[PDB]
């Protein structure tokens, strides 16, 4: 039919995390850069709009990853 899976978990952070490794299994350079950008966020050097800017330049050939991440974010307009 179609490649779709509805119903995510409370913490889908680990899901997309490993997905990048499976997608770019033959391209370690792309995955390495992904980790570097994550480090900047871990150091609080960049914010939400900041990390997005980097992703938009790294995964320029894969907009799906950046777009899907918008919904793959637990923290949002939810009650909390
Ligand atoms: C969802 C899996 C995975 O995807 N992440 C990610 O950056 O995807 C983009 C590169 C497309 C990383 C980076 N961010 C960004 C935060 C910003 C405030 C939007 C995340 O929130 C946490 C990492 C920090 S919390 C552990 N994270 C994930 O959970």
């Amino acid at each position: 039919g179609s490649s779709g899976s509805s119903g995510v978990h409370v913490e889908d952070a680990l899901t997309y995390l490993d997905q990048v490794k499976i997608r770019f299994g033959s391209d370690p350079a792309t995955y390495n850069g992904f980790l570097e950008i994550m480090k900047e966020f871990k150091s609080q050097s960049i914010d939400t709009p900041g990390v997005i800017r980097r992703v938009s330049q790294l995964f320029h050939e894969h907009p799906d990853l950046i777009v899907g991440f918008n919904a793959f974010l637990p923290s949002g307009p939810s009650s909390g």
